[PDB]
């Protein structure tokens, strides 16, 4: 009987399922953390920390991830997770007199957090290579258009969209509308994109988003972070909620930007789990893989996306299902070691 | 030229331990400006923290089940959160927006307003009592049509001020069954004589959430989790917007224990209970002092003298509380009860500005 938004329509346990299988080591490849966990130095912290002393409070922080970007402190906003960015972003800018653009499929966070607000959601379906349709979404953008999102590499397909053609689509956008560039996997990108941290200061309308919650390994403790000119950083202060992060994630944060050996060898071996899955997309004419920049890879296989998952399930790989990511025939893996890619590579191929 | 922002966002706003000790000099300090339970945890909460390594992962069954039980409640009753302040986050979001407007006493907890702000909504601010007592009627008289969410802090914050169950029940009575009531029932498990059981409220008003928490009373300060009891409806609607982000393993694990430690509990509420009584011996010999009805783990006193000077000179001689000029109170300090010997050398140092 209560009086909720309208708007609001649109949007509508490891151990558990191990023991009702019978099966002894289940290996998750469903999110997007890294499989490999974190650097010796950051696993270090971590078992000499008890969550006995733990507490939400850092200089330290924004000084260590500033003095890494070659940035102003005053260019960087901290939340607890980029989730809650997201969530922020969409509170300060959008409403129902407001309309915003997206892809789809993309990170479903954006969809979500903007229909809550009561926004117009715009959405421009993907290239069928799977890359944002950049064109369509520079159409759709109105002067009552306040953000536009762009995932970087794409979740859930995992395309990249290299700089030179962000820097385009910047040049065009009008200068009132937000710009959210989405980073939350660039650190797997190969090779690696020029430093484009100071784009911000280029166009004082960008905010890039990233986390410690994917190469970092850190999805434990909650640390994303906004990069964004002065003006943007000082509105979003004004609007973020009584706590964020313990400051133990602050203390594990400050070591992970710190090894960069890690995410060296992390970045290399992912690339090699991409190389797995391509070699399997070759031999099988019938399989769609999309181009993949991140930790995942995305297959359609034609099946039915919960009886790919299921199968793959009960046999010891969890996955995450394409019927939820908006492709009823795929599901996305996370790439993992290479003796479970091969593991999931030979499953598949069983299907086919 | 800037950004689309909201208009609503014009009328917004805008750690201490070891920086302030230092930037002083002081061999020790003492918080008493948070509200958490100062006399810290159960021995078996902590046990298990201190049995338990940083290492932590994010995502409730057994805790639903434990808090479903220790109430007598459905599990499907129930709405976990990391914290209150996110649960309240939640419902302005849900039914907030530039044509609605909510109804709220003034002064009370600051996030009802931040986020109906935020929201867009219009804020009808109705001001306490003389006594410091919510003007439930004058907040009757304030519900509209565009009225969607009416919120009753009991024990109140800032001032500390309970209204008795009889009282609750009389205005829910009038309430439009349309309008949402929050009741905010954070100090709630301080409040003496204990109030009757009435979770099961929310059977018979189907327009009644009640929040509470673990971050005050069961000094949960590692975990953040709160929740929410409320009919089904309620819950299976608020279920659909909640983050995916919500709460530790452990900060679970954590809770389950707390809420079965009631020993500590009752412990807290007698210890607190005399930290209200030494205030009281306070004011009693003082008819300058201003003491509000306390019913909460902290006292607001009004010196008559500016808060942020209140403030410093408590700072200064070792103790931190929370300036009565950021909870609406100009004259204000809002201090902690803590440890019998800190609430006695805390009026003993207000004795001198006396």
């Amino acid at each position: 009987a209560m009086k909720w938004k309208k708007s609001l329509a649109g949007l509508s346990r490891e151990e558990e399922v191990m023991a009702e299988l019978g099966l002894t080591k289940i290996t998750k490849l469903s999110s997007n953390e890294n499989p490999l966990g974190t650097s010796k130095k950051v696993a270090a912290i971590q078992a000499n920390s008890s969550v006995e002393t733990e507490i939400y409070p850092a200089s330290s922080l924004r000084k260590e991830v500033a003095d890494f970007y070659q940035l102003e402190e005053e260019e960087l906003i901290f939340t607890a997770g980029v989730d809650e960015l997201i969530e922020l972003l969409t509170r300060v800018l959008l409403d129902t007199t407001t309309n915003t653009v997206m892809a789809t499929p993309t990170f479903v966070q954006y969809r979500q957090n903007a229909l809550i607000e009561g926004a117009e959601v715009r959405e421009i379906p993907l290239l069928q290579d799977g890359e944002h349709d950049l064109e369509g979404m520079l159409n759709a953008i109105d002067e009552k258009t306040t953000i536009v999102w762009i995932c970087n590499p794409n979740n859930p397909t995992g395309n990249y969209i290299e700089l030179a053609d962000i820097q385009a689509f910047l040049d065009r956008v009008p200068s009132d509308v937000l710009v959210v560039l989405d980073e939350a996997y660039i650190e797997y990108v190969t090779p690696q994109p020029e430093k484009h941290e100071k784009l911000v200061r280029t166009y004082k309308n960008l905010i890039i988003t990233r986390t410690f919650s994917k190469i970092y390994g850190l999805a434990s403790a909650r640390v994303g972070y906004g990069i964004a000119d002065k003006e943007i950083i000082r509105q979003l202060n004004i609007v973020r909620p009584p706590f964020n992060t313990t400051s133990i994630g602050q203390k594990l944060a400050i070591e992970a930007i710190k090894d960069q050996a890690f995410i060296g060898e992390c970045r290399t071996s992912n690339a090699n789990g991409i190389k797995q899955y391509e070699a399997f997309a070759k031999r099988f004419e019938k399989v769609k893989l999309y181009p993949a920049n991140g930790n995942f890879v995305l297959i359609d296989l034609g099946i039915e996306a919960g009886t790919i998952f299921s199968y793959l399930e009960k046999n010891g790989y969890i996955t995450r299902s394409g019927a939820a990511l908006g492709f009823p025939t795929a599901v996305r893996i996370t790439i993992g070691k290479e003796e479970d890619n091969s593991a999931v590579i030979a499953l598949l191929e069983k299907l086919l």
